[PDB]
């Protein structure tokens, strides 16, 4: 690339010989898509010589016609408009036109100020006077997405997707048009927003490993948060009654197709509600959104690439419910021992783990057992929007008491196509034994399970204080979008995903 | 405390005894706001015995009255009802009535299932049949309610009606400021809070790790280099709403994690910037308050009130003209040179400022504008002009030398606002990430290690663009007068 260096060249030549330099304001007239409005349907051939106009946008196409003619097209806020410019009207108080043409690229961001209206031909053009290099580009691009080095540069210079894809566009275009719609839900339900700490002194409200950092003034070690739950049910203490909050978590862990280290969630707490109430209102609040953007419940989704199988996503209400250890024990043909905590029974997941080639969690506590069996044999089944319901307390350990069913809580999540989307219960609310829960997982991480948080005696003392009947849920936004936007990899979906070295 | 120990002991009893213990769904018939629209003009003494309706809330008063009745106040959604539980009503199917209600105590979270009406004394009130004790409260409320406010923010919110009120106005008002960008066509955007290179501003980092990428990253102070990457991309109006994080002080207006906006506009430049600034701001405090002209208290509720004036124009001043007038004498020129250096030392030698560390010429223009020029900042005023040496990402200014096209907007001495017509030109900002890179190398902890990747981006072609930045918490701060920053955030960074 002599490219860059000459055109860096280029520019001190300019800059030099007292030619426009990086201008610092240039006022358009309109943006393209209403000069497109505006003129795009004039007769071929029409032209306002009565109507000065100046226009900008990134060039993508130059071509010198003849000596006394150059066609530009450019591109800006999704539209294209193409510029003719003739020598014969030419302001030349800007400049002789082959000088002034002469120091444009494709590539560049330029102005343009001339007369509108449409060729011959019929191509939606501006007849210019005069043309102003705004900034230049100083690399060759290509014309598409095709032509990058690896289709891994997309995500490291964004902006060259976003410059050149107009599918990366309208992800991000799509997925603003749903975190809109979800909080329309809420606000007309009465809902507060909220923002809850996103350093935390203590981790929690999650199955997740943290990020560590540290205050110097403060002297104090603090976590990024995993989940927002622990304050957001002490505003529920507090009387808020309906609160939500749309922001990222942060978990330290894998990165793959459908994990980031940073990633965003919504949770709410409605004070209550429970367990099934809050089933219903994911499937009216699913079902609707996947009706704004896709007008029916029947969905395309291409698991591979674009260039594999287009399946079909049901989302007819209602979804298929699968109990958690049923669902288990129909997968092995014989039942989990009781407790389910027991040595006998983790002795027993080990064997079953080992009898059908489940890789081992460690540390191999029942929870972490008990998450591997659901993953081979019921997260597997979930195709079409299914919950997966009444998980074991002893993995569950801020999820209420089954009010049914012995060692089970009001959990459910929720899946498509065998990934995880929503996580939601009838929140605990008896202090005794949400200690006892906690000292439980302060155990486990002492033995090694990083996704085991720590006591919080904050949030023990605000469940002293009496935290009504609440049901609370978690949707991961960018999972969300994947499946609305037909995408298979999150960082489709993420506009800086976190990369390798 | 023996209170708390006791109530564990009540609650083990009610277990034992098979007696309701934390019932999971309690079915209300209607909220306590819509159960006062309903019946809140209803005859006095009127009673509907052909209704039965189950209401809860939390339990601010007990009144036993006598053997024979009982009269409760519950709150819940701001509305307070009464209930009158008399003998002669109660289901017995629950339990006698004297142990029904003896489970009782303030702060409770209870549901009542009744009959509606009003009493004599013209009290909306429920007559009830039945009381569920759903979420008892294990300690003894105060009557009503700083280190306590912030630390258990949900005594606050329980007790004090103007804790709530900051809450919400808080959400309106971010509503508002959703409501104005979108209406003029941005996109809302969300760029890492995790960061290989912190970035955009002046400000020590925090500092964390991936382990199994086996890297170090820095969490975000700014979100400035990424949302130019989206301009370069043609995104043409972003914006983002979102808590950056600095490493830094802890006081009045300081908390280590805040909310900020920021946006970038194609096509803008800074006098567009102010304008825009003006009309939102100005728009804003007139939605929340019906006048441009809004009281403040900065010592705090104790102290004196002053009046804040956001009618338009807004003051100008700029930044090296204000800071010679409160000298009586000129910088040297240029700005950042060893003479000038020099001389503004001197001068905060002799004006009693405080020196930073180190001394560089942006610090010390820094020093010299707090002193001089913020505090002359009551009404909404923008700082202008600010010296290239202390503005690495802002372009130079088209007509003054050594300046750039930035503003600050600041309120009674405070910052909210940063902004300007960003810098396009790649070679020049190279320059100033080196100058920044060798401040960091010579101490300067709030100066930042150089972006290969945001220089990359530049080179291929940022278009004329104006950028911008609001500090949200300050903004509540004004909006909802309060002087200390704890007020506006639900869970504030306590001491240990
Ligand atoms: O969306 C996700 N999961 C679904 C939830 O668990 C998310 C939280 C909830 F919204 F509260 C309930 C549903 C998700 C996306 C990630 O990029 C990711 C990255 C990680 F390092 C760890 C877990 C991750 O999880
Ligand atoms: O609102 C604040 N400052 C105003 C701004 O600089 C904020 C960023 C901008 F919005 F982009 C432009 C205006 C503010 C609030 C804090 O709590 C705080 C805490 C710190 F540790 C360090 C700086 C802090 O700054
Ligand atoms: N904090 C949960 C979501 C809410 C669960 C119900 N309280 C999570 O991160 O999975
Ligand atoms: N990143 C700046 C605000 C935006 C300035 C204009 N690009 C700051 O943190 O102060």
């Amino acid at each position: 690339s002599h490219y860059t260096d000459n055109r860096y060249k280029m520019m001190e030549c300019i800059k030099d010989a007292g030619r426009p330099f990086y201008p610092h304001k240039f006022k358009i007239s309109m943006s393209l898509p209403a000069y497109a409005l505006k003129y795009g349907n004039v007769e071929n051939g029409y032209i306002d010589k009565d109507t000065t106009l100046s226009l900008s946008g990134r060039v993508t196409s130059i071509r010198s016609s003849s000596s006394k003619l150059i066609f530009y097209d450019i591109f800006c806020e999704e539209q294209k408009v193409q510029i003719i410019a003739n020598i014969m009207e030419h302001d030349i108080s800007t400049g002789e036109f082959s000088v002034s043409h002469s120091e444009i690229r494709r590539g560049d961001v330029v102005g343009f100020t001339g007369f509108p209206g449409k060729s011959k031909r019929g191509e939606l053009s501006l007849f210019s006077k005069s043309v102003v290099l705004l900034s230049p580009c100083y690399h060759m691009l290509p014309t598409a997405i095709s032509g990058l080095k690896d289709q891994e540069v997309r995500y490291r210079q964004r902006y060259l997707d976003l410059m050149l894809n107009e599918e990366s566009r309208k992800v991000f275009k799509l997925r603003s048009r749903a975190i809109k719609y979800i909080r329309n839900y809420f606000d007309r339900l009465g809902f507060l927003e909220v923002e809850t700490p996103m350093l935390n002194m203590i981790y929690g409200g999650a199955a997740a490993r943290p990020f560590i950092t540290y205050h110097n003034e403060l002297e104090t070690q603090l976590y990024m948060r995993i989940a927002p739950e622990l304050y957001l049910k002490q505003l529920i203490v507090g009387g808020l009654d309906k609160v939500y909050e749309i922001g990222k978590n942060f978990r330290n862990e894998g990165i793959d197709l459908t994990h980031n280290p940073e990633f965003t969630a919504m949770e709410f707490y409605m004070a209550y509600a429970d367990y099934y109430d809050l089933m219903d209102l994911t499937e009216e609040l699913i079902s609707g959104l996947v009706l704004e953007i896709h007008g029916s419940l029947k969905i395309p989704y291409h698991p591979d690439g674009p260039e594999g199988k287009c399946i079909e996503i049901d989302f007819t209400t209602p979804w298929k419910r699968f109990s958690f250890v049923e669902e288990i024990e129909s997968g092995l043909g014989e039942k989990l021992k009781r407790p389910l905590d027991s040595q006998e029974n983790i002795d027993f997941m080990v064997e079953m783990c080992e009898k059908h080639e489940i890789e081992l969690p460690h540390p191999r506590t029942a929870a972490k057992l008990l998450d591997k069996l659901a993953g081979h044999f019921v997260e597997t089944k979930c195709t079409n929007p299914s919950f997966i319901i009444d998980h074991p307390q002893t993995m569950s350990p801020l999820a209420k008491w089954h009010r049914e069913k012995p060692e089970m809580t009001e959990r459910f999540e929720l899946f498509v196509l065998g990934k995880e989307l929503c996580n939601a219960y009838t929140e605990l609310n008896e202090p005794l034994q949400q200690r006892k829960f906690f000292e439980q997982q302060a155990d486990a991480k002492a033995s090694g399970d990083v996704e085991a948080c720590p006591i919080d005696e904050t949030f023990c003392l605000a469940l002293e204080h009496g935290l009504p009947p609440t049901g609370g849920w978690g949707l991961g936004i960018d999972r969300l979008i994947m499946f609305l936007a037909d995408k298979n990899n999150i960082k489709e979906v993420i506009l800086f995903p976190a990369m390798r070295n």
